[PDB]
RNA sequence: UUGCUCAAGAGAAGUCAUUUAAUAAGGCCACUGUUAAACGUAGGUGAGUCGUGGCUUUAUGCC
C-alpha cells in the first residue's frame, strides 16, 4: 500500500472554536478533523465537501500551543438595519499561538478518483497547476498558514503528542460540521497522549464521513 | 472551499497646586638633617643684506 502522505503544518495563530461555544469563542486544543479536512479541500481547490468523504486523517502535535484571549467587536445579524448598534457585540475569542503539527493523510477508503492524497501530492508537485481561490488558512480567514510542506516521519525527529480516539477522552472534536445548526455535526472523543512513535497508531486515524 | 464566509474596544481626559537641610564647630599642640673631611691632578660649540655719512692723506682704520 502507498505510504500515507505527511503534511507538516505551522500556523502563527489558530482558532478552533467549539461547536457549542457561541456566547464565547472557546477554542479546541487541537485542530478538529473537520477543520483539517476543509483546509485540505481548500488546498486542492475542491469546493464540494462530499467529494473526498472517506479520507482518514491523523494529527500529531509537535508542541503544546498556548491559549490566549483577545477581545473582538464581532458583528452579527440581529437587526435589519446594518448601522444599528445592536449588530456589534464585544466578546472574547480564544486563540492558539505557534501551532506546529504533522498531518497524516490516508485515502484508502475513497471511492472517487483521484483521491485526496493524490490531489495534495500533485498540488505540491506542480503548484502552478493548482486552481484555487483565496489564501490558505487554518481556522479563521485571517489566520493564514505560515508553513505547509511535504515532510517525512521524522521532520523534527522528536516527541509527538498524538490525538488518540479514546471514548474516555476529554476533547470532543467534530469530523463533520453543520454550519447552520448542530443537527448534522458528528463528534468523536479524543485524548492527547505523549508518545515517541514516528507513525500514527491505529486509533489515531479519523475517517471523514457524511452524517448520513 | 475550514463552527467557516463579514467583523476597529472605539471616541475624550495636565498628577496638579505649596514647601530654606537649616542652625554650631581652631587639625591642634613639640621637634637642629647633629659630627668629620686638601681636587685630586688632564673629557668641547648651531647662521642678515644690498651703491659713502662725522673724523682720519685717496690710503687705512675710528664713531
Amino acid at each position: 500500500m502507498i505510504a500515507p502522505l505527511i503534511l507538516y503544518l505551522d500556523v502563527p495563530f489558530t482558532t478552533f472554536r467549539e461547536s457549542h461555544a457561541r456566547e464565547m469563542g472557546k477554542t479546541y486544543p487541537v485542530p478538529p478533523p473537520a477543520t483539517v479536512y476543509g483546509m485540505l479541500l481548500s488546498l486542492v481547490g475542491e469546493t464540494n465537501v462530499y467529494r473526498h468523504c472517506g479520507v482518514e486523517l491523523a494529527i500529531a502535535m509537535l508542541s503544546s500551543p498556548k491559549k490566549s484571549r483577545i477581545l473582538r467587536q464581532m458583528r452579527r445579524f440581529k437587526n435589519a438595519d446594518f448601522s444599528h448598534p445592536e449588530n456589534v457585540i464585544p466578546c472574547y475569542q480564544e486563540i492558539l499561538s505557534n501551532l506546529k503539527c504533522l498531518i497524516w493523510v490516508r485515502s484508502d477508503e475513497e471511492k472517487i478518483q483521484p483521491s485526496l492524497r493524490e490531489r495534495i501530492q500533485l498540488a505540491f508537485d506542480h503548484p502552478e497547476l493548482v486552481r484555487r481561490f483565496g489564501c490558505l488558512f487554518l481556522g479563521e480567514s485571517d489566520q493564514l498558514i505560515k508553513t505547509i510542506k511535504l515532510a517525512r516521519e521524522d521532520y523534527l525527529e522528536g516527541v509527538r503528542q498524538w490525538a488518540i480516539r479514546d471514548n474516555r477522552g476529554r476533547l470532543t472534536l467534530p469530523y463533520w460540521v453543520d454550519h447552520v445548526g448542530s443537527r448534522n455535526t458528528r463528534f468523536l472523543r479524543y485524548r492527547i497522549e505523549e508518545m515517541d512513535r514516528l507513525s500514527p497508531p491505529d486509533l489515531a486515524w479519523t475517517m471523514v464521513q457524511s452524517p448520513i
